[PDB]
């Protein structure tokens, strides 16, 4: 019986998480798995009731991206008095038994962006940052390394504000904070779906607006060379969802894992 590996994304509305699903899905091809990929919708209910249909399914590893790095801890709690082990990929998960995390240095990443925008536009640059959801790893480590770069370069920060990792709410918030912070140089987004919304805002205004993104989707990487994003730091989604399906099959063959796994990161310009 072909053994199943269960990845649960926290959606496939974002084409990042799609290529994190498709980089899963060749490498358990290639390792001989059967990979079973379900959707949480952005929804911790529905991630839920995923964990536990994959679990019934009998999925012998969990690779688990969670909408949400503290609500998660229900559903990681499934899989654990169920025995199967658990790797949580992208996002973090604050409880529950994990064996490996892999992401992206999400600190190193935000203190990319500010640093580029410093390198654009000089020091004590106004500047607006658009948070991802507060609730994830990602989008926490982001600010971190954001903050790093705004105390470093003497940033005057007019607003920092989440906007979901949505490309429309990036759009509404933006557009909102042009009107009430319309004296701001820079903006960085934490995810290059909230990037292309705040350039479309921007150009909606009629104002010019240095903006940084964070992924390299095709769409972000298709702005940074049409020169309308100035920047992306760009993740590796497929090598994310590869490593995971890698190290699920390591540990079904009873071999120590690391506990973290970084993946690098690289600033794309036009
Ligand atoms: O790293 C991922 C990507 O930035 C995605 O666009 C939003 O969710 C984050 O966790």
């Amino acid at each position: 019986m072909q053994e199943t590996i269960a990845l649960t994304v926290s959606t496939l509305d974002n084409p990042f998480f799609v290529s994190l699903k498709d980089g899963a899905q060749k490498k358990a091809t290639e390792l001989g798995y059967k990979l079973v990929v379900l959707d949480s919708q952005n929804d911790p209910s529905k991630e839920l009731s995923n964990v536990e249909d994959l679990t019934v399914r009998g999925a012998k590893v969990l690779l688990i991206n969670p909408t949400d790095s503290a609500a998660v801890s229900n559903a990681v709690a499934i899989a654990n008095r169920n025995k199967i082990p658990v790797i949580t990929l992208d996002r973090g998960a604050a409880k529950g038994e994990v064996v490996s995390h892999i992401a992206s240095d999400n600190v190193a990443g935000g203190k990319m962006a500010g640093d580029f925008i410093a390198q654009k536009l000089g020091d004590g640059a106004k500047v607006i940052q658009l948070e991802g959801l507060a609730g994830t790893s990602a989008a926490r480590e982001r600010g971190e390394g954001f903050k790093q770069a705004i105390e470093a370069h003497k940033f005057d920060v007019l607003a920092s504000q989440p906007a979901d990792f949505d490309r429309t709410k990036g759009l509404n918030v933006t557009e909102n904070l042009l009107a009430s912070k319309g004296s701001v140089q820079a903006i960085f987004a934490q995810n290059d779906e909230m990037a292309l919304g705040a350039l479309r805002a921007i150009s909606a205004a009629g104002k010019k607006v240095l903006v940084v993104g964070f992924d390299g989707t095709e769409d972000g990487v298709k702005a940074v060379k049409s020169g309308k994003l100035a920047a992306t730091v760009a993740q590796q989604p497929e090598l994310i969802g590869s490593l995971g399906v890698e190290t699920a099959d390591k540990i079904l063959k009873g071999e120590k894992v690391d506990a973290k796994i970084p993946v690098a990161l690289k600033v794309v310009t036009e």
